[PDB]
């Protein structure tokens, strides 16, 4: 009724082996969807997995199994991917699905009955191998860039649709919708496609030619365009007729892509929501690419390719992801490498956080008889309080980096405060000015522990659990002060992050 965050992902070609790209782009949308779960916001967040087309079909004929058999396993591999990551999403929408089916082939119904489909011819450079047609752009020396030999001018009836009759419509909604492209940089580019004509774009192809996928409802001899299919899973997964998701979320959906796919989300999903009468969705998130070490696009062929599950492998989840979310701005094409995630990780999580629980523990066991003291005003700390309110904004409006900073600067701070107050000198001739200074500072770690815990979530709880705090949270508590109770800490807590 108040708030409500819902987020999605893109769904990926179910055959591809999960990459960076993937895992950055799924770790933002477990950033903002953990974020929004923390403020109190009813929260759905979507992932899931394309697995129609021809290309998989080939795929399974070739592994020589049954394609629906096919798809169930390799989608696996996302969703352990998802699961070695720690993304804790609401649903894996997979477009095998019956309820993907059905919605799409509703939505093609209402499209078809609204006259914006039509029958028609298409021709151009084919692989009879491939079968499949190819742009001159898409040839690599003229040649299939699959079989690398000559293509051939063929024709095919196909169905299409009438996407250029809503490029107006979208042009001036953009231009009213400021906010509607992320990223600023983005929305320039999307602003200019739709300054030439989009056109029509075929949504099906002859079951002949491609026999895997979702049947149209007026001809069943035809399949679906896989472009068109995927798309729709952004409200397949909300059961978008008469569930109750649909009409919940959907309101505020905020899409997050890489740049890779900006065409088919800022322009031709627009104008399939306007056909079937369906809401435009609030924000679509441009996320930029992720540079090999040398500053270039990753290629096999640069061998400057950085394997996420290599580098979660060796310093953890929780390294990976905080590195991810703090080392790239969003939006913002950057060098990734292990040496700036080891560095990141040695300085900031092992040292700056880490070693400070630990020192915070022994100074516990040292000067108050090992547990939390009785509650102090916070004083220069007090303005920790603060820190939620400074990062909501910054978090929404994609600054993740940003608002990291911001809590590593308070945790920076705390250690600051340490070397600056030396409980250990208060003690000599004041004891309980000591354990005044050691209260503001475990008050502080746990205000800062929950500001991080969408980054890091299994860590944070772990610090928590090592200073004897209450384990579960809610950004609210980040806001007020003196909440640390005066409990025991546990005798024995394992290194926060330990060394690599
Ligand atoms: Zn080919």
């Amino acid at each position: 009724m108040e708030k409500v965050f819902y987020v999605t992902t893109p769904i990926y070609y179910v055959n591809a082996e999960p990459h960076l790209g993937h895992a950055y782009t799924t770790v933002v949308a477990d950033f903002l969807a953990r974020w929004h779960r923390l403020d109190g916001y009813r929260t759905f967040f979507l992932t899931g997995t394309d697995e129609h087309g021809e290309t998989v079909y080939r795929a399974a004929q070739a592994a020589g199994e049954d394609p629906k058999a096919f798809v169930d396993r390799v989608s696996g591999r996302f969703k352990r991917a998802w699961d070695l990551l720690g993304i804790a999403y609401d649903d894996f929408i997979r477009t095998t699905e019956e309820r993907h089916k059905k919605v799409v082939q509703l939505v093609l119904k209402k499209v078809y009955e609204a006259g914006d489909i039509y029958y028609g011819e298409y021709e151009g450079l084919y692989c009879v191998s491939c079968e499949r047609f190819y742009t001159e752009k898409e040839l690599v020396e003229g040649l299939c860039p699959i079989h690398g030999r000559p293509v051939e001018r063929r024709k095919e009836g196909n169905y299409f649709f009438r996407m250029e009759k809503y490029r107006p419509w979208l042009q001036e909604y953009i231009q009213e919708n400021p906010d509607l492209i992320r990223p600023e940089g983005y929305r320039n580019e999307v602003l200019a496609m739709l300054a030439e004509p989009i056109g029509d774009l075929s949504i099906s192809r002859p079951k002949s030619r491609v026999p895997w996928g979702i049947p149209l409802p007026w001809d069943e001899n035809h399949v679906t365009a896989v472009w068109f299919d995927a798309l729709l899973n952004y409200v397949s997964a909300l059961d978008y007729p008469e569930g109750e998701a649909y009409r919940t979320f959907w309101p505020h959906a905020w899409h997050l892509i890489g740049k890779d796919i900006l065409k088919p989300h800022a322009v031709f999903w627009p104008t399939m929501l306007k056909a079937a009468g369906i809401p435009m969705y609030r924000h679509l998130n441009v996320g930029g690419f992720l540079l090999g070490p040398d500053g270039r696009k990753m290629s096999k062929t640069l061998g400057n390719v950085v394997d996420p599950f290599a580098l979660l492998e060796k310093y953890g989840r929780d390294a990976l992801r905080y590195y991810l979310l703090r080392e790239i701005p969003y939006g913002q094409d950057t060098p990734v490498s292990e040496e700036a995630l080891r560095t990141r990780y040695e300085a900031d999580l092992a040292d700056d956080l880490g070693n400070l629980v630990q020192r915070t523990r022994a100074m516990l066991f040292r000067f108050a008889e090992g547990r939390i003291p009785e509650p102090v005003a916070g004083e220069e700390l007090a303005e920790g309080t603060g820190l939620a309110g400074r990062l909501r904004p910054l978090v929404r409006e994609l600054k993740f980096h940003v608002a990291l900073e911001e809590a590593m600067a308070y945790v920076k701070a705390l250690n600051r405060y340490i070397n600056e107050k030396k409980p250990w000198e208060l003690f000599k001739k004041e004891p309980e000015e000591a354990r005044a200074v050691l209260y503001r500072v475990v008050e502080g770690l746990r205000i800062a522990s929950i500001l991080l815990t969408p980054a890091m979530p299994d860590k944070m709880a772990e610090l928590r659990r090592a200073l004897g705090l209450k384990e579960e949270v809610r950004l609210e508590e980040a806001e007020r002060w003196g909440l640390a109770e005066p409990r025991p800490i546990p005798e024995e807590a394992p290194v926060l992050f330990p060394k690599k």
